[PDB]
């Protein structure tokens, strides 16, 4: 049936179970299954674990970076990933539900234009493989981001590519604790 | 007038200016012009630097991460990123010649049924976000790679993307020093 093995803390190679213990804890007692699918390959785990450090590092706002991966889960076609993040948006963010309401249906922003543009361009940036074109990148600067925020938004993107390709890839299951954000 | 500065050790942020010393020591005397385009954003050029090296040390054979990168820059239409993994795999793995040209043409390799469907599937794996198909990931198994191999694939396309959407929006000017590899 399944293509991976969802790895849980015991059977995960040696050199992940520490980081498998970690997550487990710091997510109240449950494995997200695209770190337990991620496990069968130690290094794309790494990534995935370190880029995402990186990019909280990164020019945009938390909430910005949420606008990213919660707008490319949604283009790459990826139900894990849109109810992950969702989940986050709400219980670590706390992010107005019109905003998350919005950026999961990919309809306009009304609130914020700001957000609404990066939602906007993080879609064209997906289709196009990045040449968004000279309309689309004038539109991102005007209001008022940069082309260090566009490279950002790049580097959301590359993440965003391995988790939903990968979770694409397994159609991973989504755990019990994340059903009731799952799109619809 | 282009979208994006190329930065010098000079113009480059701050905490990044050790990071462009160091490549172009590494390179002999220049810089290439995606490291300088993606200095604009530090945690980008973080990303780059540090993914690179978690890929080279995956599941994948040094030429299979090659053929890995060289597609994906033909299959993405990464004009920078197809010389600049020509450059590498001509330097820093001799690859043989057929396998290099079919490469950078997404052409079959006749050699190697392993390496034609690493190719193959790393283009499904673009042209699907992922969703390869049943058949696609049979025949990827049936040759001799494993699961972790597929999701080591997946790495590589993720890693591929920054550098190859980067490049695509900038229009990344070829260096000099990598213009014999273009095409
Ligand atoms: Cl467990
Ligand atoms: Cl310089």
């Amino acid at each position: 049936m399944s293509k991976f093995t969802i790895h849980t803390i015991e059977t995960a190679p040696e050199r992940v179970k520490e980081t498998l213990r970690t997550v487990k804890k710091d997510n109240g007692g449950y494995i997200p299954n695209l770190i337990g699918l991620l496990a069968n390959a130690p290094t794309a785990l790494e990534t995935y674990r370190t880029v995402g450090e990186i990019n909280r590092r990164n020019s945009l706002t938390p909430t910005e970076r949420e606008v990213v991966q919660i707008t490319a889960a949604v283009t790459n076609g990826c139900a894990f990933c849109v109810a992950g993040h969702t989940a986050f948006s709400i219980k670590q963010i706390q992010m107005a539900p019109d905003l998350l309401e919005a950026l999961r249906n990919a309809t306009p922003i009304d609130d914020d234009p700001k957000l609404d543009t990066l939602a906007k361009f993080t879609i064209a940036v997906i289709n196009t493989k990045g040449r968004v074109g000279d309309e689309a990148f004038a539109d991102f600067l005007e209001v008022g981001y940069t082309p260090e925020n566009a490279l950002d938004v790049v580097l959301g993107v590359s993440l965003a590519s391995l988790c939903n390709y990968a979770n694409n890839m397994a159609d991973t299951p989504i755990n019990p604790e994340l059903q009731q954000y799952v799109k619809g």
